[PDB]
């Protein structure tokens, strides 16, 4: 379109303004018919739900900004929506909508996809601040009601708290997103679309679950055990740790994970293996203490003590170990249970020995412009091991869903082709396109 | 006007819509041509500089909310703004309007003053959710910007954060208020429209400062040391001390502000000409440490031991004492400076003993809401001792300047009387009229 | 002995000290050849285990204190320890000693139990600061090693933190107690010694988990559900919610257990029984989400918010739900898991709401002395419901043992009849007789 | 004498314990006398009040340890203390005898100086645990009373919580030292006994102030403006900013001392001096204003935001400046005033933008313990600059009394030579003896 061209020109703020709105664009979406479609379905392909089409561009609300998105990045999210798991995102856009007025637009017979991107605010509503056509932006997930109270204590705290694309609509794995203002943030000048995407949802997640003071928040000479360490949240939870002066522990399942989480710098490495963990271990309360044990004793030995801060989102299979692992006064903190929700624990391990668990769900605007700092400053680096074209982002979430990467995949939207984005080529040149890609190429095969 | 008419026979929500706003309304106001009025004046007579008239009515942000303000109260920054003192707010009101878009509006030949209030929401900004025309509410003054990072950490946090009538146009002391929709909450219903009106910004301010994790955060069997105990501060302090199952320990001027405190259960009373504290005490560090010491002894006397948490706001004649004052590893929380913002204190008795001084500034919207919660379950009463109709708004206000009042000094706005606004009668028939007045009749001669 | 009539007359600090320590004291204890005892014994009675005699009067470490004591209390600790259960608590006091120096003395074949006490100082070791025979005590179970970094960062926190009588010996369900200085508090002056004992154990544990900043951290306002609300622990979380501002909502199993909280000012109570809480709930988990939103909606209607804060302990049964209640960003907060310490919750209403589930354990020194501030002030009361003599107390350990019992069972120790040790009658009386015992007499 | 033979010899712990304690030691001293030696006198010069000679030894606590010390440094308490400023320790010596019983020993008509070092356990208290004669420790200065509930929430705030060296007599300026077990770590075995002594006091500190949640608790991306910051805690600082992946922003006072913070890898620096402080700038309320408008500029320009923290400790002169430079709701960690303790500021600035002062001192146990354990892996080094002798720790004293140095000013004490007390060569040199002493050979 002239909009997605003056974007893509680099056209400056007023000829992207000029520039009319499309109708429809180009996403990556679900359709609520399909919703039943894995009943019984063992392996639940996303190939299968996830539709690539146009769909209709909504009205933007005051406090709402286009984006025409460069690009995103497939998260676990990604994954479960198109899983329709555990419940179809489609419940949660009625929920959402149930709110009214400008609510009522996010529940759609399709749901697009798509919890963090980069692009080019493209328009803003009336009660927009500050934002303009042409600005470089990376959106943030936290899809936050700014009326209620408890969202000024805690960005994630409010009951309308949503993540974006997931309950919410017009997600970033499309051509467009249509996000709130305070999803916002300057991109980092110094990287690239796809670069700039992969991060806000993983590393803002893994920035409060980490450095915030409304998670574990770990302070230099932290020992942080790592759960699914080369993944997306992993990747940046071991930046995080080492960037803070902690010392992370990746707990990996294979070789090239732990390839991975070295790429990153993390050198000390458990293989799930080298402790015979399997899924069925979370039903076996002494195998939990006995592995659990061992596995303490191993991070002991390689990081000297146990670890002050667990990192968690496998869920029940590791959940056990995790409350076990933790040192006496430590801190489990869990943002997901991609093995199982049900969690089933030794409690006498968390109160005999006042452990902590912190519940942790994605990051607040605050930690998200914080999380971005770390990132404008090259302390903190894309965790992109892979690049989609949107038209093949279906096959990125996939590829995702079967754990066949490392990091994060990008996904291109609206960018043509890759290392599109940089404005600050200089600072890039100064941290170095190797160091800002340390997963590049590097798969989970 | 039929606006205000609707508002007042307690019309509906679609008749309050129907009813046209008003292209002026009367304000409580000041005025940019008499800000250096006061220029090498000695008692800066805020009756001076008041202006009671007509005042254009603004255009409402997408985000904001019409009020047809009941009653509000006079604060200190209302005494501080008609005195121009530190700085005359129009010099706020151009920093707010050099914001553009929408703060633009603040940026006017008159200010109209007023940081509370109680009232009918009469008109909602496209992007405000869930108020609508008739809702009772009340307006707390933190006019926060929900699109800066640091509002979701903490709304009181934002660089664009600005107290409502002092650093923002169209405050409270006016028929009507322009509100950020996150100013708003559900008035208490059990109280009149003044009683309502005169708790916000003082009551969340002391439980910012007293009850909140973001001030000193007291527990039950804190001491703390209210300074300026009787005032609508101290007011509000004495209760969540109270409430919070703390022991107060009230520092008051004369026995007529003892009467005060007292009538709010305060029983630990220290007038402080028993302690022979005179404006000039700040000068002369020897004279600060004796009376800090004097002071601790009282309170050990009094409370059984130093106190835990020092609340501050009476400024550079009592900041010295404070930081004696406070217990080792106490905190002295500081909202303010009336006697001056120069502080001068003895670090030695900060860092040997490991004290504290938390900086506080009003509340974020959680923290009303938490304030409002208490007033709504009558654990915490406001604390009128007067009310005045807005006609005679400038006297009231010159009242509180010259410490004439004890709790705080209502105005009626729109309110044609007292009394009116209970809507839940029957809790307040439970809670006691009396109960929820302790300050009634009350002043400070 | 010279030494307990020298106690029991209030004679002088030098009188006292001029009363030899006897060689042996009278101590409700277990012995380690009957560890074995409960081996395929389904219902493990705690008064075939007890045994009341003389044991050995251990040696005074340099930072210890003997106590002559008055009275004690029944802890849930006691319990099982007296059903060796689920491990005899001799592996702990053997695992104590194994740190060698005064430790040793704790690995004995007997075991006195006891893991609070109110009494009277008789000896002080020689590194002991300000203590002096005949100071009025209550002793709280922290047995902290001082000389851990951890400990001077949270008491409670330290590797060698124990329980004393627990795992540790020389416990206050005897004449006499062996404590850490570290343990001691001056015992508040208007309670009998039966009132002072009952409250170090389950008062400081419930107010580490609600009022320190070491816990849940409550706020006034906060509406704090209280899982088995009528027990120790939950007589004295009711009343720290309640002092604090706070609303509390107990739960309790039954009728008598409702009649146990209100008395204590708790008015909203929810009947677990109400409920259909079971010991296969835990294990249904769309019964635990059904039940917990049914809880959850119980709690909004009777203090208007689901709770923000959920004071645990009762475990497995109740742990799912307690996740599940808790408001957005809310805490679990837990010290004990009653009903089985196998917790199955569903973590999406752990993550996705960003709530916390709090460990805690005792109370540290520092949050002992608050606690001891809070009864001396009388802000709040002692749970005390039940008073048995020293020679009874295999039956008070019973009577726990079977969930007979409403807030806090004391035990007189050396003190020979109840309504002794009150040194602030005057106190006392403006506080109330009743005031101060509102289980008296209260049983479940 | 035979005991430090065999300490310096690596004697075995048998043959440590078999040397007998000598009567008398080795101490750099300040003698009651002089007290007043120094009124009307406007450089109080620490090379006539500080004495250099034997001192009875005292009879240990059963909590207390006697360290052969070998190295320890000189601190700015050092320095005040010998000036008898700004009132002699000997006040506080008494302050701490009337505490009666073991604390009593402190008050002597000779005070020895000295807050931290490194040594060799060779005495135990019966109630010491762990520590073993030849064990190599450091200490750090908190003094403190295990016994007050206070120490068990944190180890810094008891009542009695005391500068070892300051408020107690036989600190580490000597070739033993009087600690309790609760001020020992153990000396991180790739260290020097001087290189392990210049630390625990300042680095400690700075841990607090900035790593620990009991102080401003920096979070990495936090910049940090560090005030005096190529002084004994300025060195500190700069590492556990950088370590804790902050920014720090250096205020120094001369070149030299830029040189000092960029050899601990500060990379952003700005010169006090051009900046215009005077000791009467805070005086003068609109020129504190301006210039703290420029310093924050400088902040900004430099590490791109207003700092989060601002590390005071340079006190009156800077104080006003401290808590207009630091950003909305940022935090002023305070630990000291070196130019005046009547500080400042225009409160406006810090209640209205949410700021926070907070109030540091020492470190607790813990605090100490992590920040050992940053030594342990090297994460943080030795801010050791200059070796003295104890021979010449007047002048060493003096050094840093006229702020001619940089880092710490270290002392041996009964290390013969430096270089002495590496235990683990290997991590020694993996680290690098240049990384492990950037400021060797530096001064201000
Ligand atoms: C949600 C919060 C609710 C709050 C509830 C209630 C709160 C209270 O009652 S607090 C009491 C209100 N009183 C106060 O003193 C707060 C007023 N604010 C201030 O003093 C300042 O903004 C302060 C100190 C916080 C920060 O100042 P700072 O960031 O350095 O600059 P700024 O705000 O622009 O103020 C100084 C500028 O004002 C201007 N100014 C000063 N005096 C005058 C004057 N007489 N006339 C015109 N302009 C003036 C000048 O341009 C000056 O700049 P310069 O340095 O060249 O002289
Ligand atoms: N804000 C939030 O609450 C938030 C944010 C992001 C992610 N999450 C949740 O956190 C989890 C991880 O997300 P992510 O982006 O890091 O996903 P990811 O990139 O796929 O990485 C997950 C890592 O965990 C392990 N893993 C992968 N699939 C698993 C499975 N099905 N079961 C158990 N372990 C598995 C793998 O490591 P090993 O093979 O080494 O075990 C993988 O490296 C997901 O459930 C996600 O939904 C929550
Ligand atoms: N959010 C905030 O930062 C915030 C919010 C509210 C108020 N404040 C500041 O807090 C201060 C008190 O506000 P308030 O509403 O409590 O005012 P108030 O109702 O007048 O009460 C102030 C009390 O302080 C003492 N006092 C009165 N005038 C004084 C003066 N000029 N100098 C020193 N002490 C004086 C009086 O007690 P004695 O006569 O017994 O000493 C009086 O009771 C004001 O400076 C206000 O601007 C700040
Ligand atoms: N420092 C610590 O970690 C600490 C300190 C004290 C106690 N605790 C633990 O906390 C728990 C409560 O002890 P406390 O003295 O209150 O004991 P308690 O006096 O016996 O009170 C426990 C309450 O919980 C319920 N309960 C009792 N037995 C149960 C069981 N087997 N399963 C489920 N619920 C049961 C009962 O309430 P209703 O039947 O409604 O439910 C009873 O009133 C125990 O686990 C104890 O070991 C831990
Ligand atoms: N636990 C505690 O409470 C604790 C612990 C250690 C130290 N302290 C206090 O902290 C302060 C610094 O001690 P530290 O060993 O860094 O001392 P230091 O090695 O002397 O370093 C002090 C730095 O502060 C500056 N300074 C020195 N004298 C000053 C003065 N009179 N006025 C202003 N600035 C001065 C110098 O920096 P230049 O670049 O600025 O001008 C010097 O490099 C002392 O007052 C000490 O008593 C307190």
């Amino acid at each position: 379109s002239s909009l997605s061209r003056a974007v893509l020109d680099g056209a400056s703020a007023a000829e992207i303004e000029a520039a009319p709105v499309p109708d429809t664009y180009l996403a990556l979406h679900l359709r609520a018919e399909d919703a039943d479609m894995f009943k019984g379905v063992a392996d639940k392909d996303v190939r299968k739900s996830l539709r690539l089409g146009e769909v209709p561009m909504p009205e933007l609300a005051p406090d709402e900004v286009l984006v025409a998105v460069m690009a995103s990045s497939i998260n676990y999210n990604t994954v479960w929506s198109a899983m329709f798991e555990p419940i179809p995102t489609f419940h949660f856009l009625k929920q959402n909508a149930r709110q009214g007025g400008w609510a009522t637009r996010h529940d759609q017979p399709y749901h697009v996809l798509g919890s963090d991107c980069s692009g080019v605010v493209v328009r803003t509503g009336i009660g927009v601040r500050r934002w303009k056509p042409g600005d470089h932006v990376i959106v943030h997930p936290a899809h936050v009601d700014e009326q209620e109270p408890a969202t000024h204590g805690d960005g994630m705290l409010g009951t309308e708290q949503r993540a974006w694309g997931f309950e919410t609509n017009f997600g970033g794995l499309a051509e467009y997103g249509v996000v709130r203002a305070s999803q916002l943030l300057p991109k980092p000048a110094h990287l690239t679309w796809e670069e700039a995407a992969v991060s806000p949802l993983c590393a803002g997640t893994a920035y409060r679950m980490l450095v915030s003071d409304r998670g574990a928040q770990m302070k230099q000479g932290d020992i942080v055990l790592i759960w699914g360490a080369s993944g997306g949240l992993g990747s940046y939870a071991i930046q995080f740790v080492k960037n803070g002066g902690g010392i992370p522990v990746a707990v990996v399942s294979s070789a090239q994970k732990e390839a991975a989480v070295r790429a990153l710098g993390c050198d000390l490495v458990i293989n799930r293996a080298e402790l015979g963990i399997t899924d069925d271990i979370a039903d076996d309360p002494r195998r939990v203490v006995e592995t659990g044990r061992k596995l303490a004793k191993l991070v002991v030995e390689k990081a000297g003590r146990e670890p002050d801060i667990v990192f968690e989102h496998t869920g029940r299979v590791t959940f056990g170990l995790s409350v076990i692992v933790a040192r006496r006064g430590g801190t489990v903190v869990t943002c997901g249970s991609s093995s199982g929700y049900l969690h089933t624990f030794d409690n006498r391990y968390l109160w005999m020995k006042l452990k902590k668990i912190v519940g942790s769900h994605g990051a607040n605007h605050e930690e998200q412009q914080a999380t971005n700092r770390l990132f404008e400053s090259g302390a903190v680096v894309p965790a992109m091991s892979a690049v989609y074209p949107l038209a093949e982002a279906a096959e990125a979430c996939r590829v995702v869903q079967t754990s066949r990467q490392v990091g994060k995949v990008a996904v291109l939207c609206m960018a043509p082709e890759q290392g599109l984005g940089v404005t600050d080529p200089d600072l890039r040149a100064r941290l170095g396109e190797d160091r800002l890609n340390p997963l590049r190429g590097l798969t989970a095969t």
